[PDB]
C-alpha cells in the first residue's frame, strides 16, 4: 500500500532557479506548513467561522481592518472587482458577470495591464462584472488623465505594484491614486501579489490589497484580500457568486496561516543577509567556470533580493535551453536573454539545488 | 507549535449530512494526507503533471482524457468555456465575451439548480455561455430540447443529482445523448456527487464532471473527463477564465491518491458495512428511528428519524443533520466518524 | 499623444492584443482578419515593452501569411538598413533623434505603400507640413551620418564617458561609473549613484544658472545618468562645474 508520488506518474521534480513560478508548482512547503495542512484535513469545521477567524489573523499580520482568503492573486482581482461592483447584495452577486445597474468601470494605467499566466487582468475584471478602462500609455500616464477618467460610472481604481510585470515609467504612483479615489469616493484595488511587505501596502490607504501565497510567503496554492472591513465583507459575499468555483480548501488555508506565522518570525534583514552571502559564495564558484562570468547583482527594480548575473560570451539563449533539458531539469531566470545574460534566482533554490546548478553548468563548459 | 483549529477558536463539528462544502467537504485519510505532503516538497512541470493526472483519471473513468479542476462548479464553467471558445488562445482570452461563437447552453428547466446559492446559469455565464432553459419544472418534452438546438447551440447540460434537480417527466440522459449526437452538439453532465466512475462516461456523454470531496474522499478538487479534443479545450481555459480557479499540486495528488483508494474497495462491501452500521444505529435511537435506503434509488443507507435540528447544531458537538419538507429527519453516515456516531446518540438523549 | 491617437488620425482603429508582460504569437495571428489593415511594431526598448512578446520577424511572417502590411516605428534607431531588411513594408525614422537632422523624418519601404504615403499630403498629412529647408537639412544630416562608421562613434563616446566618469567619481558623496545601455545598444553613459537625494539632485541640476537636464529614468533606484548624445564638450564642463558647486 504505497501512496501516490510524483514518480508513480512519471513526473520528475525540477530545479527552479527562477523563484516560485506557477508553472513549476509555486513553492515548496516547510515541514510546519505541511503539518498544518494535514491537521486541518482531519476535522469538519464551520467554514464561515473559519473564514472569520482566518480573516482576523491575516488582518492583524497586515495591519488592516479585515481580510478574506482566496486561491491566489488572479482570483483576488476578480473577487475584489466583484466586491466593488455588486457589493453584498445576494441577487446582484448571483447575476455577475452582468453588472445590472451598478457602475462597473475599472480604471487602471496602461502600463499596469498585465496578464496572470496568459489570463489578462482585464479578463479578471470582466469576470467580476467590471469593464477595464485603460488610461494613458505604456511609457507615460499623467495624473490628470486618471482623475478625468473617474466618473459616476467608475467602480474602482486598480494599481499593480510589480515592477517586473507592470511598467511605472512616468506613471501615477499609488499615493496619487489613493488621493484620486478619496476625492471621488471610489475604492482603490492593489495587486501586490509577490510583495514581501505585509503592511506598507495597506498603509497607503488602499481599500483592497491582494497577496498570493506561494510567491514569497511559502504558502500552498492560496492567497488573501485584506483592507477595509466593508469591502472585505463584500469579497466574502462573492463566494455565493463568481468566487464559488474559486474554491479554497480548508487545508490550503491552514497552510497559508502557518506560512504567514513562519514568515513574520524571521526579520527581513536576516533573510536578505543570508541570501546575499549565499549568492556571493555561489557567484564565485560560477565565475571560475571557463567562458562564464558570474557576479552578485541586486534586483534591478530596487528590491532587497540578490541573484547571480551570468554573463555568456563564447550563446546565452542556447545555454538556458541546455539547462532545462539536463538530467536534473534546471530553469534559469531568462529575463535578460536579449542582453546575453542569465540569472540564478535563490528564492526557490534549495542548497542541493545550488549544487545541481554548479554541476550541470560544469558539465557543459 | 504549528497552526491548528484550536488556535483560531474554531471548534470541529460533527457532520451527519455527508460531505457538504459549508463544513469543509470530507476528512482525508492518512494516505491522502501523505500524498499531499510529498507533493509539497518538489517543483514539477505542472503541464507534465496535468497530462499524467489526466491519463490516471481517464483510466479510472474509462474516458479518453481528463482535466483536473477545483470542483464541479468550476468544472461546469470550464466545460462550458471549452465548448464555446475551444482551444483558440485569443477566444480563451476574450471570455466571458464569446465573440461570434455559438454559446447557447440548453438544459431542462428541472435541472436549473444552484451551487451553494450560485446558479448553474452563473457558471454557464462565466464560461461565456448563455443558459437556455426549456420546458417546465414538472415536465420537459424530448422534442422541446431537440427543437432548442440550433446553429447557435454550444452544448447540452444534464444534471444527475436527484437531490437538487427534478427529473419527473423530463428528458433522461440517453435521450439527450441521442440529441447531441444527432445535431453534433456536445453533452455536458454534472455528476458531482455520483459514486459511479464509469456508468456516466459509458452513456456516451462528451464531458462528465466530478467533485472530489463528495464521494471520492479527496480534498477540494475535481475533474472533467470525456472526449479527448474537448478535454484539451478544458485545459486551454487555464490561460483564461480558469486561471483564478487554481488547483494546487498538493490538492491534485490528494485527489489522485483518493481515487486509488476509492477504486480499491469494492462497492458491494461499502453498502453492507454501511447498512449494518445504520441498522444497529436505528436500534439505539421516544423518537421513531428506522433504517431507510436512498429514496432516489441508491446504495446509500440512512437513519430515518425542525426544532430539534436547530438544537443539535448548537450543542457542544455541533451535529449537522440532513434536512432534505418536514416529515422526518435523516442521519447520513458518509461523513460520520465512529466518535461522531456515539456523539449523536449522547446528544440525542438530552 | 498616444500611438492609438496617431492610428485614429490615419483613419484606423487600434486593436491591442495580449498584455504588457506577455503576448503570444498565436494571439496576434488570431487577431488578423479581413478587417485588418496593418500590423504595427515599435522597436524602442526604452518606451515600449518586449517581455515575452512577438518579435519583428514573427510579425512579418504573420503579415505575409494574411497579406497585411507591417508598419515599424523605428524612431530613434541608429541602424538605417536592418529594419527595412526584416521585410517590414513601412519603417519610420525621426530626424532629430540620432541623425542630427532638424525637425523632420521619413517613411521608407515598399514602393507601392510609399506612394500611398505621399498621397496623404492631399489629406490628413496636409497640416503636417515639411518645409523645403527642413528636408534639405535632413538630407545633409543623413549624408554626414553615413560617413562616420558606427564603430568610430561608439569608440569616441566610450572614451569620452570613461574620462568623464572618473572626474565625477572624485566628487564627495557621488559614485560615477561608465555603464553600457541597459537595452543592449552601443551607447555609453555615466551612471551616477547618490547616497548622501537622487531625486532632489536632478531638480537642483535643472534649476542652476546653466539649466542641465539629467536622464532620470533610474530615479527609483536612486541613480541618475549623464547622456552624451546631445552633450557638447562645453556641456560636459557645465555638468562637472554644477555638480562640484553642489556637493
Amino acid at each position: 500500500s504505497h501512496t501516490m508520488e510524483y514518480q508513480h506518474l512519471g513526473v520528475v521534480p525540477v530545479v527552479s532557479a527562477q523563484a516560485n513560478s506557477t508553472p513549476l508548482g509555486g513553492c515548496t512547503l516547510s515541514d510546519g506548513v505541511i503539518r498544518a495542512m494535514g491537521d486541518a484535513a482531519r476535522f469538519h469545521v464551520d467554514m464561515e467561522q473559519l473564514w472569520q477567524a482566518a480573516g482576523s489573523f491575516l488582518a492583524e499580520a497586515t495591519g488592516s481592518e479585515d481580510a478574506c482568503p482566496v486561491t491566489g492573486a488572479a482570483a483576488g482581482m476578480a473577487i475584489a472587482v466583484a466586491a466593488c461592483v455588486a457589493g453584498t447584495d445576494g441577487l446582484r452577486v448571483q447575476r455577475l458577470p452582468d453588472p445590472g445597474d451598478q457602475p462597473n468601470e475599472i480604471v487602471l494605467q496602461k502600463g499596469h495591464s498585465i496578464s496572470y499566466g496568459g489570463a489578462p487582468l482585464a479578463q479578471m475584471i470582466a469576470l467580476g462584472g467590471g469593464r477595464a478602462v485603460e488610461v494613458g500609455a505604456v511609457n507615460e500616464t499623467p495624473r490628470s488623465h486618471v482623475a478625468s477618467a473617474v466618473t459616476r460610472r467608475t467602480a474602482a481604481l486598480v494599481y499593480v505594484t510589480s515592477r517586473t510585470h507592470a511598467v511605472h515609467r512616468k506613471g501615477v504612483p499609488l499615493d496619487e491614486l489613493v488621493a484620486i479615489g478619496r476625492e471621488h469616493g471610489v475604492p482603490v484595488i492593489v495587486d501586490a501579489a509577490g510583495e514581501g511587505g505585509l503592511r506598507r501596502w495597506v498603509a497607503s490607504g488602499a481599500d483592497l490589497v491582494i497577496y498570493s501565497g506561494p510567491k514569497m510567503l511559502g504558502a500552498p496554492t492560496s492567497g488573501f484580500i485584506c483592507g477595509r472591513g466593508d469591502l472585505v465583507a463584500a469579497c466574502r459575499a462573492q463566494y455565493s457568486g463568481i468566487a464559488r468555483p474559486m474554491k479554497v480548501g480548508k487545508e490550503n488555508l491552514l497552510g497559508l496561516l502557518q506560512a504567514v506565522r513562519e514568515y513574520t518570525a524571521v526579520p527581513e534583514e536576516q533573510r536578505a543577509a543570508e541570501q546575499l552571502e549565499r549568492m556571493t559564495k555561489l557567484a564565485a564558484r560560477l565565475d571560475k567556470i571557463p567562458g562564464l562570468s558570474a557576479r552578485t547583482a541586486q534586483d534591478d527594480s530596487g528590491r532587497t533580493i540578490y541573484r547571480v548575473l551570468l554573463t555568456v560570451d563564447p550563446s546565452a539563449a542556447t545555454l538556458a535551453e541546455e539547462m532545462r533539458a539536463g538530467i536534473p531539469s534546471i530553469y534559469l531566470r531568462d529575463f535578460k536573454l536579449h542582453l546575453g545574460q542569465l540569472e540564478v534566482d535563490p528564492r526557490a533554490l534549495s542548497p542541493d539545488g545550488e549544487e545541481s546548478v554548479v554541476r550541470r553548468l560544469e558539465e557543459l563548459l
